[PDB]
């Protein structure tokens, strides 16, 4: 029996959000993950027998098959999306084997939501600066949030979309008046109807990680600097809205490795300003809210100054310990 990873609408079987996918085991020499349709560009990790990820970004036609050369016998298969809805999605078909399916090792008891923007997606992560981001260069399985969930032995759900904010999205001259992350968080698949995620009780995060504000703080030459009070107020409201569904979860609110106190100007002090706003939100939210620092990154970066693998891995450790400390893990 196949199990779906992450938030996947069972009415569509669309791998839409980053990190979504499937896990199963079989005995035989081969398995194929059928593909009903694919749109735009995508990339996935295929992990066989817990080995090195096979990175796939071309889905010619039929489906995704296990590698040639396996020995007849038991094998495990984990497929995970590296990339995000903005570039495309994969609609899954049926999964087949040349032998038969065997039981999966039981799913983790620990569960974590990770909510954010391009940083949480894994935008540009595999890229060498300077580079143009592509679905192939995105690498959700190497992001700070996923690496933290891995360290804690937890299942996770990534809900993230590049350029998105909490109160306002990325600063463009055309006002980017499309949905904000809270609205998107109500959807099953990323392009499904508002409110289409039913919050099934089968998924009940112990921890909810929120990393938003990099886009909100952008303003130079396009719009007014951020309304800090509104950003703070919205952060409190977003958590309260999630608590309608997951009242017992602890919340982990991160500041941005891409904001600094020197850009655009020293006066803006953007990183300190965001940091204080989040701490304020944490203070208003009470004991189940937690601030988690992410120091402004160094000069080594991926595409478009996004965090590279080392920067993600370092905060993954910080976040894993912070969640563990909060939860007694």
């Amino acid at each position: 029996s196949v199990r779906y990873l992450g938030r996947v609408n069972p009415a569509t079987k669309e791998l839409s959000w980053p990190g979504t996918g499937v896990s199963f085991a079989f005995t035989g020499t081969s398995a194929t993950i059928g593909i009903a349709s694919v749109s735009g560009t995508n990339s996935v990790d295929l992990v066989i027998d817990g080995g090195e990820p096979i990175v796939i970004s071309d889905f010619a036609g039929t489906g995704i098959s296990t590698p040639a050369g396996l020995r007849k016998g038991k094998h495990t298969v984990v497929l995970r999306r590296r990339s995000e809805p903005a570039y495309g999605s994969i609609f899954l078909g049926n999964i087949t084997t040349d032998g038969h399916f065997v039981p999966t090792a039981p799913a983790p008891k620990r569960q974590i939501d990770i909510i954010g923007d391009s940083i949480t997606v894994g935008y540009g992560l595999d890229g060498t600066f300077p580079c143009t981001n592509t679905a192939a260069l995105e690498d959700n399985p190497k992001t700070y949030g996923v690496l933290a969930a891995n360290a804690l032995g937890a299942d996770y759900s990534v809900v993230a979309w590049s350029g998105k904010g909490l109160i306002r999205n990325f600063a463009s001259g055309s006002p980017d008046t499309s949905p904000l992350m809270p609205q998107l968080y109500t959807r099953y698949g990323a392009n499904d109807a508002d409110g289409s995620y039913p919050f099934p009780r089968s998924w009940s995060p112990d921890a909810v990680v929120i990393n938003l504000g990099t886009n909100d703080f952008g303003y130079l030459g396009v719009r007014d600097p951020i309304d800090v009070a509104a950003y703070t107020d919205a952060m409190v409201k977003f958590v309260q809205d999630i608590q309608k569904h997951y009242p017992r979860a602890h919340f982990f609110l991160l500041n941005s490795p891409m904001l600094s106190d020197t850009w655009p100007t020293a006066a803006d002090a953007q990183k300190t300003t965001q940091t204080n706003a989040i701490k304020n939100a944490v203070s208003r939210l009470g004991a189940k809210a937690h601030f988690v620092d992410w120091p402004t990154q160094g000069s080594d970066v991926g595409c478009d100054y996004h965090p590279n693998a080392a920067t993600h891995a370092a905060e993954g450790e910080v976040l894993a310990k912070a969640i563990a400390a909060a939860l007694g893990w």
